[PDB]
C-alpha cells in the first residue's frame, strides 16, 4: 500500500512491522550498564555496538567494560545459529575543554561577574570562580566573546581579558568537570593529544573494532588517528565525528578519507546555531548514503528517558526521522550510561526503527540511489546492485552474502535492499564492524574449511539459510538471493544465484 | 546562493542543504502559543507578538471563565498596542481549546505496590472507570509516565493529572461544560475552536450546533487524539475546517512508536485536501525548564515543517515555563530554516499532479498565479480577499512567494493564519466611489505594506490576484506587475 | 492523455477517439504548375494550406509575381466574412548555392540513361555545358574536380544517381538510372566554397521585399554570418520579414546552435541534408533540431518527401503517413509539401492528408510530459510577457480551457504562449495583417485579423477585440457555450506590454 | 559513440542526438525479407545474408508448394555455405506467411504482365462468374471470393490494388456487382481487394491454409506469420492445423483489420508475438490511423515481452529506385524507436531491382536508431510496469540487465536451450548485446524474433564433466564475440547460466572481464 511521495505518506498504524529492524543501535556503556547482567539484558533488547566514551574514566575502568561486554556477549555462544555479535567502539576524548571538580552544585547566576587557568585554583571553583583545563582560553577569547558551559546551558560573555572577567549571560546549575565551548574562537588545541594517542593504542591492544574519532575537522585529522592506530590496527574502522563549523565545511574532504560519519549533534548543536543542525544532519546523511559509507546519528535522541520511563513526542519523532533520513545507526548516551532506564531506552530505539523502516519508500530510494550512483566497473558493485535488483523483483526474503571483510555486505546495503542482507563470515571482527551498515545481519561462521572449496561455500550458504529460518528471516517457499565469489579470499565477489527455500 | 537555491531528485536535493545559506523570507508556518501564568501579562504578550506568535491558545482544561476573559482582554490589548501603524500591525488569532471528555486525578507511587483507584490511593473524576477497566486493564497517569495494571511504572504524582484508559472504550464528546465553554467562545469572539477528542463526523456537528448561529464564522479544527480518531480521520477531515495532530493524548492512546506515522499521514492527507493542519505537543519541552532545546526538539520542529504542517504549537512551553518568549523565538527560527529546505519543485509538481481538474475560476486563477510566481521568482502574490478563501486557495499550492492577503474583514485577516505562507493585512479605509480605484488602492496598500516589511524591494515582480466585481467568490484575474 | 507514463500513454492511443480541435501544425505548400490557378489555390485554402512557398530555384521573377498575385487573389476571395477569413503567409524560398548538370545532348526535355558499372566523365568545360551524354555530364561547379578525391561519391538528381571517382574526373556509375536536364548535384563528405549569397539571391531577396513576402526560407545556411547577409540583402524595407534558416548539410548541422541563436526559426531540409550526410542519420538530425528549437521557442519546419508517392498516386504509402505523424509528435511547428503540390496530380489531396494526419498526431501528444518537460527545462524569466504566458497555459490546463485568446500587435505574445504548447487553441487577434500571417509559423496559433478602427476609450477597444475573438471563435467551432476561455491582454496600448490574464466563461 | 551524451529528460535527450556519433554495436532489430524472383538464387541469398537478413519470409499468397520448397532449399543452401566457421555462422529463420481469407482479381486479358485502365466515372462490373475468371477488361473485373455479391451492399465501397483503386456498388445483380469507379488507375493481374465495413464470412482457415501449414511443418519452417488474425480462436486453429509435429513453431499473429485491432489484447495473450500488417490494416481502417494502431500494439507487445514486427512499405520506392525517400528512412527509424523487435521488407526484396540494397539500408537505419533509444526511461518504464515475479529465470534476467547497465557491459552472454532465457533478457531491453549460445539450431533461428539477441549455434559434443561444458560454451560465446567485434579486451561481460543441465534452470549471473 504505502510502499509519489505525497501518495506514499498518505498511506502509512495497524500495519505491523515484520522484519529484522536494520538500523543498528549504539549504546554507551556507563555506571547504569557495565554489569554483565545488565549487558545481557541490553543485548536481548537490541544493542549492537557498545560505545566506550573515553572522555571519562580510566584505562582500567574501560578494560572492565570491554571485559564485561565480551562476557555478556559470549554468554550466548551456546547456540551459533542465534549468537548476536556486538561491536566495540572507542570514542575519543579529543580537544575537549572542561571545567574543574567542585556531586555538589554551584549556582552560576545571570549577570554576576571568572575563568582561570591558574594551577592552584584547580578545585577552588565557586559561585564566582570556574577554572578550566585549557590554558590558552585567556588568549583566544576576546572582549564580548561568548563562553559556553555544560551542553550550552550556561553562557558567559568576556568583558575584561593578567589572570577572563566574564559576565553570566545564561546562568544555571553547574556541576563537576563539564564540556566547555568557545564558538567563533579558533582553538589551536590539537586533534591528537598525547592522551588520545595512548587511548588509541589501548584501543588496538584490546581489539576495539571502531574508533569514533571526536572533533574531526580535516582530512589530516583522520590521518593521525590512523597513524596513532598504528600497524596492528589497519582493520579498525574510523568513523569521523562532525561537531563544528569547520567539520561541516570540510565534510566532503573528511568523508572521502573516512570509513563513515557520526553527526555529533551535541557539540555541533552549540558550535553552530541550534536551528541549523537539522540541515547539517540531513545533508551529511544524504552525502554519506551517496558514497555508501556508514553514517551515525547521535546525542539526545531519547534524553528524557535518562529520568523518565517514556520518551517525549519529539524524541520518538526524532528517532523515526533519523531512520527516514537514511542513518545507518542511531545512538544512546546519557540514556544508557547514567540514566535509570537504559534497557528501556534500547527497547524504544528498537521499536521506533522497525516502524520507521517499514515506512521507507524504497521505490524512490533505490531509483534515487541507482540514478545518482556513477557507473562502476568493480565486479563487486556490479553483482551487488544486480543482487538488489533481483531482490526487488521477487520480494526476496533476504540476500545471503559470503564476505571476508564485510566489504561485499557493505556494497549491498549501499543500495538499501528491503530484503535483509545476511552476511556470513569467519572474521569475528568483520561480523562486528558490519553492524555499521543498515540492514546487514552478521553471522559468524566457526567450522574449519572443507577440503574441496565449493563444498565450503555450500556449507556457508546453507549455514546462512539455516540461521535464517531459525531466526525467522526466511520460511519455506521464499526465494533468497545468494551472492558469492569465484575463488577464496576477499575482493572476488562476483556471482549471484537465485534459490528457493 | 540564499534560501537553499543550490535539484533534480530528493536525494540530490538533501545533499545540497547548506548551513550558511541564510534564510530570507517571512517564515510561513504560523506559530500557536498557549496562554497561561507565564504569559498572560500584556507586556509579556507584546514580547511574544514581536517574537512571532500568531495564534493565542486558551486551554479550557484549566481556569475559569473569568480567568480567560482576562486572557483575551490581554491578548487583544497587547495586539492593539501596535495598531499605531497599519502597515506593520500583526493580527493575532484567538483559539479556544476545548476541555472535552478528559479524566483527571488534589507523593511517590512505588513500583510493585498496589494502588487503588476510587501513596496507594488515587481518586478519579470518571466514575465509570470501575466498569470499563477489566482485570489486566492498563491505567495510565500524568502524561502516561505513571502506569497501573488492574503499579507498573512508578514516579512523582502531582495534583489533577491526565488519566488514560487505552484499549478501553462512552464519555460524551460534548459535556454541558463544553457547551457553556463554546457559548463563552462565541460571546467573546474567539476565532478558532480547537475541538478536543474528536472521534467522528457527528462530534464536529455538535461543536457547530453548540457554537450556535452567532458562530458560523468560527473555524473548527478537529483534534485527533486516539485510535478511533485515527481510523475515522477521512470522515472527520471532510467535515472539519482542518486538523490538529494532538500528539500528547494520541501518544498514549496508541503506542508511542506509532505517532510519527499518524502524524505524517494526517499532514499528507490534510495537504491533499487543502485544509490547515496543526502539529502539537512537546515540540520544545525541555524549554519549560531550560533556555535551550534538545537536539531532538530542534529536529522535531523542522521535520513538522518539512512534513507539511501549517502551524506548530507550544503549550507547557509558553503557558507555565520559565522561557515562553524564548520558546516562541526558537520555533520562529527553526521554521525559517526548514522552510528554505522545502523542495517546492517536487512539492508543487506533486500537488498539481494529485489535485483533480477543477472548474472553479478561483482555483483556476490561483494555480495559474502560483505557476507565474515560480516562473519569475515572484517576490510575492498579492490577493484581495473578502473571506480569505482566495488566499487559502493560493497556499494550497504552496507558492514559495509570500501570499500577501488584503482584506477588510478583521476576522478573516485573523483566521487566515491557519494557512501556510499567507500574511494578512487588514485594510481600514472606506470604499472609493469608483470600484477599480478601490481595487487599485488595496493592491497598492498591499505593495506598500510589502516594502515596509521587507517582502518586496524595487525591481521585484509581484503577482496580483483580484476579482471582476465586488463581493466574494468572484476572484478571477491575475496580473503581473513590477515593483 | 491522463496516463502516468509514456509507455502507459502509448498503450492508450484509441483509433475511435475522434480528433476534435483545430489542427495546430500549420502546413506549407509549394506553388507550381499544379497549383498556380486561383481556383486551385482557393481549393487548397479550404483544405488547410497556411503558408505558400515560392521556390526560387525555378522560374523567373515575372512567374512568381504571378503566383503571389494569385495567392493573394485566392485568399482575398474569402474576405467576405471577417469571422471566417483565413490569412495565408507567403514564403520566398531562396536559390542559394546549387550545383547543376547541363542541358542534355540535344534536348531541353530529353533523357539519357546512366548504366550501372559504366565509365562516365564529369566535365567543368564551358563548351560541354550543353554536351551531356551517356558517358558524359557537365556541371556548373568547376572546383568539383579539385574537391572530389579518388573513391569519392558524386550523387546526381535528388541522389537517385550515384558516381564514384575512380581535363576530367573518371567516374564509375554506382547507382544508374534516367537523367534529365539541369539537375541537382551533391558532394557529401566534400567541402563546398560557393557563396551563400550570389547576386541572383540578392535580386531575389529584393524582389521579395518589393512584393511583401512574409518569410524567407533561406537555403544552405551554414553559419551565423549567412543569415546576417540575408538580413542585409533584405534591406531596411524588410526588418519585418521572418528568416527561417534551412539546414541542409554537415556544416549546418554542426553550427546549428549558432545558427539557431541568430534565426527566427529553422527548416529541416531533409532533401539535401539526406544526401550530404548519410541517409541513416537524418532522423537524428531532425529529432535533434526540433528538440533544440522547441527549447528555444522558435518555429521549426519539417520538409521534403513527406508525401512523395502522392505526386503520382492518390494515396500515400504507409511510411509517408507515418512520417507526417512522427514529425508532429517530434514537435514540428510546420510540415511542408513540395513535389506534392508544385507538380503532382493530387495537390489538394496531399494538403487534405497532411491536414488529416496532423489532427490525429496532435491528439496523441502527451502534453503532461510535454508541458512539464518544457516548464522544467525553461529557465526562470523576468519578462512579464512570458510570465503571463506560462501562467495562462497553466490556467488553461487546469480547466480544459477551450482556448486562449491573445491580443497581439506583432505576434510575439502568441508565440510565447505556443512555446509552452497549450492544448487549448491560441486565438490571436491582431490589426497587423502581416503579423496575422507570420504567426502560422507557431504551432497551435490561429490568427484573426481585426479590421475595425480603434475606439476612443481604450478598454472598450480591448473589449471589442476580445469579443471579436470570441465570436469568430464560436462561428468556427473552437468554443461553445459553457466553455471557459483564458484571455490574455495588456495594461496599455502598444507592443511588449502584455501582462494580464483573466478567466472568462462563454 | 552509441549516443552516450544523449540526459535527464526526453526533450534533453532528443536535443543531444549527435550526427557524427558513429553507431558502434551489433544492430539489434532483426530484419525480415520476403523471398521472391528477385532473390531466390543461392548467390543473391548469400548476398542478403552478408547484408543482414535474419528471417526469410515465404509469402504463401503466391506461388505453388514446389516453388517454395525451392526457396527453402535455397535459403538453407545459402546459409550453410558459411558453416565453415562456427564462430561466424549466422543462422537465418524461415517464416511461412499464410494466405488466409484474401480476395483477389483475375489474371488480365491475355496480358499476364499487362494492364487495364479503370476510369473515373465509368461502370465496372464485379463478377464471381467462373467463366470470366480470366476475361477481365476496362469494364470487367472478376474476383475470387464468390460471396462478395451477397456481402457488399448498394452504396458499399470496394478497393482494388493496395487501396489505390476504388469502386462504389450502385446495382446488385443476378450475375455480379454493378459498380461505378470512384478511384481509377492502372490495374494489373491478380491484385488484392478489400471490403471494409462489409464483414467477410470467409474463414480464417481455408483448406489451402491447412495444407500450407502442414507443408510448413513437413519442411520445418520456424515461424508462421498468420494472416488476418481476428480473434483468439483464429490462432487456436493455426496451432491445430500446425499439428503435433509443430509445437515448436512460433506463431506470430498478423493484425490487419479493425476487429484485429479491437481484440488485440485477446490475440496477444494467445500468440507468441505480433506483426502490425500495415498494408491491409492501412485500407481496412482510415490511413490517418495506422500510426496509432502501430504505436499502440508495439507498446503493448513490449509490455508483455513478446516479439513485435513492423511491416509493409517501409522502403517502397526502393522497389524501383536505389535510394529511399526521406519518409521511408524516417519510417524505419521510428519503428525502431517505437520499440519494434523486427522490421520487414516485401516488394522491396521479393520483386524489386534492389533487394540487397534494401536490406543494407534497413541495417543501416536500425543501427543509428538503436543508438537513439532512451533506455533510461525505457528500462525504468519496463521495470516499473512489469509485475513482481517468482521465476528464477526472470529474476536472474532483470538482475543481469541491471548489472549490465551499471558497468556499460559490452554484452550479456546466455546459455540457452530453447531460447527462453534469451527472450527474458531482451524483454528488459538491455543496451548490451545478448549473445545466446545454444545447441538447438532451431532455437538459434527463432530467437531472431527477439530484439537485441544474437544467436550462436554451438556444435561440439558435450564434455563429460558438466561445468567444463558450460565453460566451453561461455568461452565459445566470448570468442565469437571478439571475432565479430561485440567485445574487446578490457570489457566487462555479464554471463548468465544454469545450475544443472536442461531447460528452465537458468539461475546464475557472473561478472567477468575480457
Ligand atoms: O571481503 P570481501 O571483499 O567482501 O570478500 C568476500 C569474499 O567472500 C567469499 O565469498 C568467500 O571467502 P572465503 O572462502 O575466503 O572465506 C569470496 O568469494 C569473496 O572474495
Ligand atoms: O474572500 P474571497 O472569497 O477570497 O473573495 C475575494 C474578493 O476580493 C475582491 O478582489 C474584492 O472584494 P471587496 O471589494 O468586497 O473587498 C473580489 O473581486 C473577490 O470576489
Ligand atoms: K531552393
Ligand atoms: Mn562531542
Ligand atoms: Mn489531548
Ligand atoms: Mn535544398
Amino acid at each position: 500500500p504505502a510502499a509519489t511521495f505525497l501518495e506514499h505518506l498518505c498511506l502509512l498504524i495497524d500495519s505491523e512491522p515484520v522484519a529484522a529492524r536494520s538500523t543498528s543501535i549504539i549504546a554507551t556503556i556507563g555506571p547504569a550498564s557495565r554489569s554483565v547482567e545488565r549487558l545481557k539484558e541490553m543485548i536481548k533488547a537490541g544493542m549492537n555496538i557498545a560505545r566506550l566514551n573515553f572522555s571519562h574514566g580510566s584505562h582500567e575502568y574501560h578494560a572492565e567494560s570491554i571485559a564485561n561486554v565480551r562476557e555478556a556477549v559470549e554468554s550466548f555462544a551456546g547456540s551459533p545459529l542465534s549468537y548476536r555479535p556486538v561491536a566495540i567502539a572507542l570514542d575519543t576524548k579529543g580537544p575537549e575543554i572542561r571545567t574543574g571538580i567542585l556531586e555538589s552544585e554551584v549556582e552560576l547566576v545571570k549577570g554576576s561577574q571568572l575563568v582561570t587557568v591558574d594551577p592552584a585554583f584547580r578545585t577552588r571553583g565557586n559561585a564566582n570562580t570556574v577554572w578550566v583545563d585549557y590554558p590558552n582560553i585567556v588568549r583566544v577569547v576576546p572582549v564580548g566573546g561568548r563562553i559556553y558551559i555544560d551542553d550550552g546551558l550556561i553562557s558567559l560573555v568576556v568583558q575584561k581579558i593578567p589572570e577572563l572577567v566574564t559576565q553570566v549571560e545564561n546562568g544555571g546549575v553547574l556541576g563537576s568537570r563539564k564540556g566547555v565551548n568557545l564558538p567563533g574562537a579558533q582553538v589551536d588545541l590539537p586533534g591528537l593529544s598525547e592522551q588520545d594517542v595512548r587511548d588509541l593504542r589501548f584501543g588496538v591492544e584490546h581489539g576495539v573494532d571502531i574508533v569514533f574519532a571526536s572533533f574531526v575537522r580535516k582530512a589530516s585529522d583522520v590521518a593521525a588517528v590512523r597513524a596513532a592506530l598504528g600497524p596492528e590496527g589497519h582493520g579498525i574502522k574510523i568513523i569521523s565525528k562532525i561537531e563544528n563549523h569547520e567539520g561541516v565545511k570540510r565534510f566532503d574532504e573528511i568523508l572521502e578519507v573516512s570509513d563513515g560519519i557520526m553527526v555529533a549533534r551535541g557539540d555541533l548543536g552549540i558550535e553552530i546555531p541550534a536551528e541549523k543542525v537539522f540541515l547539517a544532519q540531513k545533508m551529511m546523511i544524504g552525502r554519506c548514503n551517496l558514497a555508501g559509507k556508514p553514517v551515525v546519528c547521535a546525542t539526545q535522541m531519547l534524553e528524557s528517558m535518562i529520568t523518565k520511563p517514556r520518551p517525549t513526542r519529539a524524541e520518538t519523532s526524532d528517532v523515526a526521522n533519523a531512520v527516514l533520513d537514511g542513518a545507518d545507526c542511531i545512538m544512546l548516551s546519557g540514556e544508557t550510561a547514567k540514566g535509570n532506564f537504559p534497557v528501556e531506552a534500547v527497547k524504544m530505539q528498537h521499536a521506533i526503527a522497525r516502524e520507521a523502516e517499514a515506512a521507507v519508500y524504497h521505490r524512490q530510494l533505490f531509483e534515487e540511489l541507482r540514478r545518482a550512483a556513477p557507473l562502476s566497473r568493480d565486479p563487486t558493485e556490479v553483482t551487488a546492485i544486480g543482487a538488489v535488483e533481483a531482490a526487488f523483483k521477487c520480494c526476496a526474503a533476504a540476500i545471503i552474502v559470503l564476505t571476508t571483510t564485510g566489504h561485499s555486505a557493505q556494497l549491498l546495503s549501499r543500495y538499501r535492499p528491503r530484503a535483509a542482507v545476511i552476511a556470513v563470515t569467519r572474521s569475528a571482527q568483520a561480523a562486528r564492524q558490519v553492524h555499521l551498515c543498515r540492514g546487514v545481519f552478521p553471522l559468524l561462521y566457526r567450522e574449519p574449511p572443507e577440503a574441496i572449496w565449493a563444498d565450503d561455500v555450500d556449507r556457508r550458504v546453507q549455514f546462512g539459510i539455516e540461521s535464517g529460518k531459525l531466526r525467522g528471516f526466511l520460511r519455506v517457499g521464499d526465494l533468497v538471493i545468494v551472492v558469492t565469489g569465484w575463488r577464496p579470499g576477499s575482493g572476488y565477489t562476483n556471482i549471484m544465484r537465485v534459490l528457493s527455500i
